[PDB]
């Protein structure tokens, strides 16, 4: 397949985790019997779904990337804050909406100084920096780019390494994604390679330290992920356990991730008549706890993964502004991966 199947199918596969999982957000469990009712739903027998805070700020920072044809702190901050604005009702965290309004005062000239001075300076380590990510990875080939751009994005509103490197291990998947074919072994080892050297940094050390959380939260989880993949078979009580399902970018990052790598392969539980983009989403969300935004953030990886092949139209089609992602999709191809 061609890079540009794959940059439609990494922005269609989040629009579909967010609009497809929004309706189970926060629900502390998701029974896989409705999910496969509310999917079914999705093709009737002969209104859309819309999208939330996930999908307005990944085409917010897409639309900076390609208004300036690179990352501008400043200009994404400001779309950010203005698309808030304009459509403030979108399902945001309470956190972030903190951090818009006083991106709004005029006076704000350091657009990294309101989430930088959130929980007395210690920063969000919620997963709203990763949410929005995998657009970096579109525009931003090399695997240094993407860890340099994810972080700066992720830190307009999350400024915990708990946060950013979050939102760096996010855009790291896609950004893996995008080179095709690979076993699970193969994909996490890279993967676990940047965020050992990542979470030797000051900052992650202190901020980690700082949260009790005898530190490394994203290798110790990823080295997890391999251990649950070489398991028969493991109960979502067990991933939600081991992983998290929650808003902190710990808790839902390499839960997503989980969820690629799984649904690789066939689910029993899972009708056999869905691909394994369907297959991710579906499980995904059957996770419960943060529906959307693991759902957005695995649809990515899968997107990116599997390219428009494994899109389903009937799915995208019942999807608030589909078309628009896509052209939009297009046209970071054109700017930034075409020459
Ligand atoms: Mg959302
Ligand atoms: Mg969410």
């Amino acid at each position: 397949m061609a890079s540009l199947s794959r940059f439609r199918g990494c922005l269609a596969g989040a629009l579909l985790g967010d609009c497809v999982g929004s309706f189970y957000e926060a629900h502390d469990t998701v029974d896989l019997t409705s999910v496969l009712r509310h999917v079914q739903s999705l093709e009737p027998d002969p209104e859309a779904l819309y999208y939330t805070d996930d999908t307005a700020m990944a085409r917010a920072l897409v639309q900076s990337l390609l208004a300036k044809e690179a990352f501008d702190e400043v200009d994404m901050a400001h779309r950010f804050a203005q698309e808030y604005k304009k459509d403030p009702d979108r399902g945001y965290g309470a956190g972030v909406v903190t951090v818009f309004k006083k991106l709004l005062n005029p006076k704000c000239r350091d657009v990294f100084e309101p989430a930088r001075a959130q929980f007395n300076g210690k920063g969000s380590y919620g997963n709203g920096g990763a949410m929005r990510v995998a657009g970096i990875s579109l525009a931003y080939s090399s695997v240094q780019d993407v860890q340099k751009f994810a972080r700066l994005s992720a830190q307009l509103t999350h400024a915990s390494s708990l946060g950013y490197n979050g939102a760096i291990l996010q855009a790291l998947a896609v950004h893996l994604a995008l080179q095709g074919e690979s076993s699970s072994e193969h994909f996490l080892k890279q993967l676990l390679g940047h965020m050992e050297d990542l979470e030797g940094d000051a900052q992650s050390v202190l901020d980690a330290r700082e949260l009790g959380m005898e530190e490394r939260p994203y290798s110790s989880r990823l080295k997890k992920i391999g251990e649950l993949l070489d398991q028969a078979s493991v109960t979502r009580e067990e991933v939600v356990s081991e992983l998290g399902n929650g808003i902190a970018a710990f808790e839902s990052v390499p839960t997503a991730i989980y969820c690629f790598l799984r649904c690789m392969e066939p689910d029993p539980e899972i009708p056999s008549a869905f691909n394994s983009l369907q297959r991710t989403l579906i499980y995904s969300i059957s996770l419960g706890g943060d529906t959307d935004t693991i759902a957005t953030m695995a649809g990515a990886i899968a997107g990116a993964y599997y390219g428009m092949d494994q899109v389903p139209e009937s799915w995208q089609q019942s999807c608030e502004g589909y078309e628009e992602t896509d052209i939009l999709a297009q046209s970071l191809h054109r700017v930034f991966q075409k020459s």
